[PDB]
């Protein structure tokens, strides 16, 4: 977006200073954002909404797209 990564002030993934991620980490904030690291795919960030194949994360994002 602009120059932030996370939202919280007190989230201990982005510099208070600059609004954005710590460098040291890979997430501030998000579906499949591990503790200030970016979660591993085939992470479930969502369920579906009856039974069926369900939201799964990459190896190299921090958010979860839609699929039912």
């Amino acid at each position: 977006g602009k120059e932030c990564d996370c939202s919280s002030p007190e989230n201990p993934c982005c510099d208070a200073a600059t609004c954005k991620l710590r460098p040291g980490a890979q997430c501030g904030e998000g579906l499949c954002c591990e503790q200030c690291k970016f979660s591993r795919a085939g992470k479930i960030c969502r369920i579906a909404k009856g039974d069926w194949n369900d939201d799964r994360c990459t190896g190299q994002s921090a958010d979860c797209p839609r699929y039912h």
